C-alpha cells in the first residue's frame, strides 16, 4: 500500500489576503487529497477556516494561541491513536515538536512536525531543536514508522556542517536522488508574497523518516499557482510526498 502527505508553511503571520490564501491552500489540498497534512505558521482564525473548509481532515494543533503547527489526518483513512507535544525549552518563538501517533492501513505511524527556530542568528537553537526532533525520532519503537515533515528553516549548510543526519534517519529528498524540480521550497524569485526583489532560495521544508518498510516514491512542490489577489497561498511552496510501505 501507499501513503501520501503534504508539508506546508502556510504563512499565517502574513495578515494580507489570508482568507483567500487559506482558500487557496485548501483547494490545493483538495486537489491532491493527501492522507496527512503537516502545516506550520497556522493561526487560530486560519485554523477555524481549516476546520470549516478542510472538513475531510481531523485537525491536531501544536498550540491554541499565537502561531503554531498542525497535523491534518484524512478521515476514514487515518485513525488517530494519540498526540504528544514535545517542548523546545529555549525557543523564543513558541516552537515545539508535534507528534501524532496514528494507524494507517495496517501500519503504525508516528507523524511529527515542527517549525524550527527562524532566522540565521538562531542557528544554534535551530540545531538543538533539530537534535531534539532526531532524538524523538530515535525514541519510537522499531515497529512504528516514524515520519517527520516540516519547516526546518535549515540553511547555510547547517546539517552537513553539523556532521549530517544519523545513519537510520533519511531525508526523503536525498533518498530520491536530490531532484531539482522540488529542491527549493522557499524561493523569492518564483514566489512574490514577501515582495523581496533579491533572489533567495532554501530547502527549508524537509521530510525525515525512520523505518526498516518505507520507500519514498515521489516528491513534488505544491501551491505554485497565483490566486485572485495576484499572490501565492504562502511565501513557501508546499511539499507533496508519496511513500510505499512494505
Ligand atoms: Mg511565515
Amino acid at each position: 500500500s501507499t501513503i501520501s502527505f503534504i508539508t506546508w508553511n502556510i504563512d499565517g503571520l502574513d495578515g494580507c489576503n489570508l482568507p483567500e490564501r487559506a482558500r487557496g491552500v485548501c483547494s490545493c489540498l483538495a486537489l491532491y487529497s493527501p492522507d496527512v497534512v503537516f502545516l506550520q505558521e497556522v493561526i487560530p482564525p486560519y485554523c477555524a477556516y481549516l476546520k470549516k473548509r478542510a472538513a475531510s481532515y481531523t485537525i491536531i494543533t501544536g498550540n491554541e494561541e499565537g502561531y503554531f503547527t498542525a497535523i491534518l489526518l484524512k478521515k476514514g483513512r487515518v485513525k488517530f491513536k494519540s498526540q504528544e507535544i514535545i517542548p523546545f525549552p529555549n525557543t523564543k518563538m513558541m516552537r515545539n515538536l508535534l507528534c501524532v501517533n496514528v494507524s494507517l492501513g495496517g501500519n503504525e505511524f508516528c507523524l511529527m512536525t515542527s517549525h524550527l527556530e527562524s532566522t540565521r542568528e538562531h542557528s544554534a537553537e535551530r540545531i538543538r531543536q533539530l537534535k531534539t526532533v532526531l532524538g524523538k525520532m530515535q525514541e519510537a519503537p522499531d515497529s512504528t514508522t516514524v515520519i517527520f515533515a516540516g519547516d526546518t528553516n535549515l540553511r547555510d549548510q547547517e546539517v552537513i556542517k553539523c556532521g549530517g543526519l544519523p545513519d537510520n534517519v533519511f531525508d526523503a529528498w536525498e533518498f530520491l536522488g536530490k531532484p531539482k524540480h522540488c529542491q527549493y521550497t522557499w524561493d523569492t524569485k518564483a514566489n512574490n508574497n514577501l515582495r523581496i526583489p533579491a533572489a533567495y532560495k532554501h530547502r527549508f521544508d524537509r521530510i525525515f523518516f525512520r523505518a526498516e518498510h518505507l520507500i519514498p516514491q515521489s516528491l513534488d512542490l505544491v501551491g505554485l499557482e497565483k490566486l485572485d489577489c495576484g499572490r501565492f497561498p504562502s511565501d513557501h511552496w508546499g511539499l507533496l510526498c508519496t511513500l510505499n510501505v512494505v
